[PDB]
């Protein structure tokens, strides 16, 4: 009966709070994020 699958959609509040706390908790996390994105694109160039 109970599926409790509604938790997948209602992850917005958790998403906001999670990103906010982690962003502050790890303000320098952006640097990692930058490397991943930059490198990712470098990987996309040869993929086209």
């Amino acid at each position: 009966a109970d599926k409790s699958d509604l938790g997948y959609t209602g992850l917005t509040d958790e998403q906001a709070q999670e990103l906010h706390s982690v962003y502050m908790s790890g303000l320098w996390l952006f640097s990692a994020v930058a490397i991943v994105a930059h490198l990712a694109v470098y990987i996309w160039r040869p993929w086209f």
